[PDB]
């Protein structure tokens, strides 16, 4: 009955705003430059970079990945906060609910990190700033390409035109994966993940009534999720052996096995 | 005026059958009077206990983290049975974070107490029933985490409040105007003089010749601020004892 799948986007689309305080809705205020109340700095070099930390609170290429660490582990946070509220969340089997999370929060953040983009760059530092693609695109020998592949995705994504409230099922469905590796009880998982693709199906048709069959292209990018994913995680190894004196957070760590 | 704070009265009853599953008639009956639950009184029962129910999880450290689980749980009860108060989802969205933020001790120690005699306390969603006792002889550290919390409830259920009295109740805590950070109390405590509007005359109409209840009940709400105090106070003692999973349970 769809009282109730409308319900579940509102419930859902609530504790999104409470759980990310960086929206696609403020984010792409920011973006598009005609607001004057807050305009961001432009990272476009090393000389501006500089300049930047001057009056934007926050080698170079290293403290910049360790930029992108701090702000994941923020991420995963507040992914995890927001997880607690989808309903049945906490019910599921703990060893579950913490691989969800395992996996899920990949996903998420680049997902969310799409927000964040255009096809230039990224806002930074809760917006006060703006990290340029080509900036990015040019640092030292590993770091040159770790943000790059994301850009990609969210070009690729950005193309659907979601907003906040899309993505509040969307990012849900994609904690409520019955096909995690090491899960216990597969099967309340996806009775879940079934009543969240039923809440955002009836979502996108309502909010895009146009832009047919979004759903089906929504469902089919969590293929570039997951290859993102992965260029990320082996693209991370290798630092670990070009530098080991760069320390992982834990809590990532965890979310790498 | 009086049958529409009956007509509030009953939308909270009927919201709160909805939100809470394990209710206190329920518990009531169970501790009473077929379907009686598993008993774990020692070591012993305990772990046979944990091979014959259905948990998610050294010992004392883990009936301490099975706490925290339920603790998370209830917190998405009383937050999902919050949005269904008259008023509540139009306030500031900050402003119903803060209510939840400092409330949701504050009932949950209240609905525990239904779950408790003087003996002990229903576990397990009442599938079991661990004794007090066993509790108390838990180590020095978590020994005396719920020693304060059966005392509590031991005075509380002697006012043999019902879960019609209990849905009005809870929505009073969450509507408290003095939590710290609060945007915009004028609707916060125009929501709750309404509570309590009703909770008065629910009081009066279903336990008519228990005076001055809805006092008793308003300074039973001191006893729950200084449990949340004391609770919080005891988790500075044990955060020196000791990822993914301790960023659930923060
Ligand atoms: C999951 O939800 C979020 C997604 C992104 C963000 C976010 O602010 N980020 C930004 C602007 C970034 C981009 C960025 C670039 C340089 C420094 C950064 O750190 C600080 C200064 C910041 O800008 O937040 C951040 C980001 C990167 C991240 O790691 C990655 F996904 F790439 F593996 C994770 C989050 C990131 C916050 C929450
Ligand atoms: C709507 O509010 C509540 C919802 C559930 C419960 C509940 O079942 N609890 C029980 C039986 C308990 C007591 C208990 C003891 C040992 C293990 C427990 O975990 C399992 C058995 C369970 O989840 O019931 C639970 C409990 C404790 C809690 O943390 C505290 F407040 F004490 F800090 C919170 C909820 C608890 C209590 C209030
Ligand atoms: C973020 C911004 C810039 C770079 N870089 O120039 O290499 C890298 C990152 C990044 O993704 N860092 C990171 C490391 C470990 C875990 C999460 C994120
Ligand atoms: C529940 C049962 C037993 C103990 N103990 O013996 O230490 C503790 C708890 C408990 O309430 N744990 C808890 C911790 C933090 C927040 C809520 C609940």
């Amino acid at each position: 009955e769809s009282a109730d799948l409308r319900a579940l986007a509102k419930h859902l689309y609530d504790s999104y705003i409470k759980s990310f305080p960086l929206t696609k809705a403020k984010a792409r205020a920011i973006l598009t430059g005609k607001t004057t109340d807050k305009s961001p700095f432009v990272i476009y070099d090393m000389n501006s970079l500089m300049m930047g930390e001057d009056k934007i609170k926050f080698e170079v290429a290293i403290r910049i990945f360790q930029g992108c660490q701090f702000r994941s582990v923020e991420a995963v946070q507040e992914i995890t906060e927001y997880a607690k509220s989808i309903p049945g969340f906490v019910n599921l089997d703990l060893n579950d609910q913490v691989t969800l999370l395992k996996y899920g929060v990949h996903e998420i953040i680049y997902t969310m990190l799409a927000s964040l983009m255009n096809k230039d760059g990224v806002l930074i530092s809760e917006g006060q700033g703006f990290m340029t693609r080509e900036f990015l695109k040019s640092l030292r020998k590993p770091f040159g390409d770790f943000m790059e592949p994301k850009f990609e995705f969210a070009v690729k994504f950005n193309a659907l035109e979601l907003d906040d409230s899309d993505l509040a099922i969307f990012i849900a469905v994609i904690i409520l994966s019955g096909d995690r590796p090491g899960l216990l009880n597969v099967k309340p998982i996806e009775d879940i993940q079934d009543n969240l693709l039923q809440a955002l199906e009836l979502q996108l048709k309502l909010n895009h009534p146009e832009s047919s069959q979004l759903f089906a292209k929504l469902l089919q990018k969590m293929t570039d999720l997951r290859q993102i994913v992965t260029e990320h995680v082996q693209l991370l190894q290798v630092i670990k052996k070009t530098e080991t004196d760069m320390s992982l957070h834990p809590l990532l760590q965890e979310i790498y096995k």
